[PDB]
């Protein structure tokens, strides 16, 4: 499988804390994403969200600094996953958030990349009122 490497960054009128809380919580990416979600905030926690359309495992989860995850959609390819890495950096009680996503099905990458910035970022931007 041909893959490819993205690189996001946004800003959020919310603390790394807050922030964090919303990426770690079933019942506020339930919120976000408009779906029931499962979501287990431990290393090896598995997560399904948007009827089982985003799964993955958490692999790192450094609460407030950053959240390493397996993740895929349900169609890629079985037993495909990128690797996301979110990290979380207090810029005068606002939150930088940096994502790194590695090994995204190169033809997947448009689809992943507005699926990052609209279902995420605006998403828990104007569910929460985190700012423009």
């Amino acid at each position: 499988i041909p893959t490819c490497k993205i690189t996001l960054k946004e800003t959020f009128l919310t603390s790394p804390e807050e922030l964090y809380r919303v990426f770690t919580t079933q019942e506020l990416v339930q919120a976000f994403t408009h779906a029931p979600a499962t979501l287990e905030a431990d290393r090896g926690g598995k997560f399904h969200m948007v009827d089982g359309n985003v799964s993955g495992e958490f692999t790192d989860l450094v609460p407030e600094k950053h959240i390493v995850m397996k993740w895929r959609f349900k169609s890629w390819p079985e037993g495909h996953f990128a690797t996301i890495t979110l990290t979380f950096i207090d810029k005068n009680g606002e939150t930088e958030l940096c994502m790194e996503g590695r090994g995204i099905p190169a033809p997947e990458e448009e689809r992943t990349r507005q699926g990052w910035q609209r279902y995420y970022f605006e998403g828990i931007k104007q569910t929460f009122g985190y700012g423009a």
